[PDB]
């Protein structure tokens, strides 16, 4: 187990955390913002994916 | 522009100057790592959307 591997396994822990928390906060806006905002969490994560690849 | 809109904004801006963040983070790791993420990121994405389907 590197250093990295447990910042690697820290940053999982992170993301598992604040999506909790977003769902608990979604849970306050109308249908359509929900929509909104998880699409735009989802066009991030592939941006996020391609960034990495095109960085290689 | 309601309060709650405002809210919802803001969360998207949240979301965006987060996701610029673990961008700078994720090239510190190895490619396979920054591939686990970025799917656990997409994973989550995805079951937020769900579970906002759910609760309806």
């Amino acid at each position: 187990m590197t250093k990295q591997e447990k910042t690697a396994l820290n940053m999982a822990r992170f993301i598992r955390s604040q999506t909790l928390t977003l769902l608990e906060k979604l849970n306050e806006l109308d249908p359509d913002e929900q929509a909104d905002i998880c699409e735009s969490l989802h066009d991030h994560a592939d941006e996020l994916y391609r960034s990495c690849l095109a960085r290689f």
